[PDB]
């Protein structure tokens, strides 16, 4: 096809762009130059231990043979692991990030998904982490003006999240407890958890990706509205956001509930959804700039002590304001595209953005999640009563 190609070309362009972003905002030199420095400044002897580790992963390429699945299970649940099951299907039904998923029946008769990590994944990912740590050290010491603050911590955190299934299992447990018997959301219970094996209740539904491709209008509207609701309900209900969203995370169940099956990106929100956001959107809708600008500055949504353009503020907030100006908003790719085109031509005026590029965490986290969700709503072509959801669930949005 000519579309596979275009998709991969877009992926390529995005990675190129992010590499350039890293060069300009982080590494303080081009990646090739940095690489030359790194190769000079990192011992040759570290090369082979790196390579070997990657190799143990390349071996036994997906899917894993039955024997090795069984070996991982031996390692995590003990050599008598079969006693935990009524039956186990050796043929995987799906692939995961660094493992594969099997369908099985638990000893209590419940159907379960069993995620098995690939045996070579731990060593490979930790070797990769070590290499990137060394490289960060090289940049910090030898690349003038490099900003690598928080980078090693982020790498360690991501690596640990990929390698230890128990973390996501705990997130999922919090959610499964919160949404037990909920009329609209279904979270499968964690049946067992180990670093390299995690087992949860099996649920059958229509994948959101399928609805995005071929869904009926009603399927699209329903699962989109459910996702929108989850987004604001979760921090209100249990002080967590489900986090960075991807259609693989969700499904539409026969009874009209949305199944949520992945919890790797759960984000902390102890105080709930910050009131400043809903407040800002309400004031912006009303074009009450006299109150809007101080509210935003106090919140840290715009830079302090600056001359700002209300036109730029409007542009900044329109993607949040336009959907709640009608009872039911039609989230479309066309609209999102319109939201990407700037109102202020820079040849007309050379202003410095009022936008906050150092958002406070409590704002940055939900805003990022919301961006991913909104993009998904547009892919769904979903009609969503976001106005009513916002009034009901988002602090500060309803007229006081």
């Amino acid at each position: 096809s000519k579309d596979e190609v275009t998709a991969e070309l877009m992926e390529k362009a995005a990675n190129q762009l992010f590499t350039v972003l890293g060069e300009l905002k982080g590494g303080a030199m081009k990646v090739g130059q940095a690489l030359s420095v790194m190769e000079a400044a990192i011992p040759d002897e570290f090369g082979e231990p790196y390579r070997e580790a990657l190799t143990k992963l390349q071996k036994d390429a997906p899917p894993l043979p039955a024997s090795k699945v069984h070996r991982v299970l031996d390692g995590q649940l003990g050599t008598k692991w079969r006693e935990r099951f009524s039956s186990f299907n050796d043929t995987p039904v799906a692939s995961a990030s660094i493992g594969q998923v099997h369908k099985a029946i638990w000893s209590d008769g419940r159907e379960v998904a069993v995620k098995i990590q690939y045996p070579g994944a731990d060593e490979a990912l930790r070797a990769d982490l070590k290499t990137m740590q060394r490289m960060v050290g090289v940049l910090k010491q030898l690349s003038p003006g490099a900003d690598v603050q928080g980078v090693v911590d982020e790498l360690v955190e991501r690596t640990e999240m990929e390698l230890d299934y128990r973390l996501e299992a705990a997130n999922q447990r919090a959610f499964a407890k919160a949404y037990h018997d909920h009329p609209r959301f279904q979270v499968p219970h964690v049946v067992a958890s180990a670093p390299k094996v995690v087992i949860q209740e099996w649920i059958e539904g229509v994948p959101m990706a399928e609805i995005i491709r071929h869904g009926t209008t009603e399927q699209r509207d329903l699962i989109g509205t459910l996702l929108a609701e989850l987004t604001f309900d979760a921090p209100r209900r249990l002080g967590l956001m489900h986090g960075d969203a991807h259609p693989g995370n969700f499904m539409l169940l026969p009874d009209g509930r949305m199944g949520i099956i992945d919890f790797g990106a759960v984000a902390p929100m102890p105080g709930g959804f910050p009131i400043e956001l809903g407040m800002t959107i309400r004031l912006a809708r009303e074009k009450n700039y006299d109150l809007l600008l101080p509210t935003m500055e106090k919140a840290g949504l715009i830079q302090r002590g600056r001359q700002v353009s209300v036109r730029e503020i409007d542009e900044m907030l329109r993607q949040y304001v336009e959907p709640i100006q009608v009872e039911v908003f039609h989230y479309t790719r066309k609209w999102l595209q319109k939201m990407t085109v700037s109102q202020i031509d820079r040849s007309v005026a050379q202003i410095r953005t009022a936008r906050q590029m150092d958002l406070p965490a409590k704002l940055a986290i939900p805003m990022r999640v919301i961006a991913s969700v909104g993009a998904i709503l547009c892919q769904l072509d979903a009609h969503v009563p976001i106005k009513a959801l916002s009034e009901e669930l988002i602090p500060g949005f309803a007229e006081p």
